[PDB]
């Protein structure tokens, strides 16, 4: 049973790469972060940097959500990310993403102790 941090990290996280080089990047992501396990998961946003510099944010610019809660931070700095969206012709089990690649502000929203990101609010 996952804590929402480690969602987080699983749905969020991918500091292995500098960025998306392919339009496949998001298919693979999607399933191999078991994503695409029951459903298709609509959209997902990856942030390639490190987790320290991510969790770090939640130190920074206090915002309000889109749900209106104000415990989101928005990044001082641009980061590299990739948004992920189910194509018009995905259906389960065959699910399939369009990739896109952008260097963006990230919204998180953050909880608990230590108080770290559990929620990808949006990207601006
Ligand atoms: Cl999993
Ligand atoms: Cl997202
Ligand atoms: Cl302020
Ligand atoms: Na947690």
């Amino acid at each position: 049973k996952e804590t929402a941090a480690a969602k987080f990290e699983r749905q969020h996280m991918d500091s292995s790469t500098s960025a998306a080089s392919s339009s496949n990047y998001c298919n693979q992501m999607m399933k191999s972060r078991n994503l695409t396990k029951d459903r298709c998961k609509p959209v997902n946003t990856f942030v390639h940097e490190s987790l320290a510099d991510v969790q770090a944010v939640c130190s920074q610019k206090n915002v309000a959500c889109k749900n209106g809660q104000t415990n989101c931070y928005q990044s001082y700095s641009t980061m590299s990310i990739t948004d992920c969206r189910e194509t018009g012709s995905s259906k389960y089990p065959n699910c399939a993403y369009k990739t896109t690649q952008a260097n963006k502000h990230i919204i998180v929203a953050c909880e608990g102790n230590p108080y770290v990101p559990v929620h990808f609010d949006a990207s601006v």
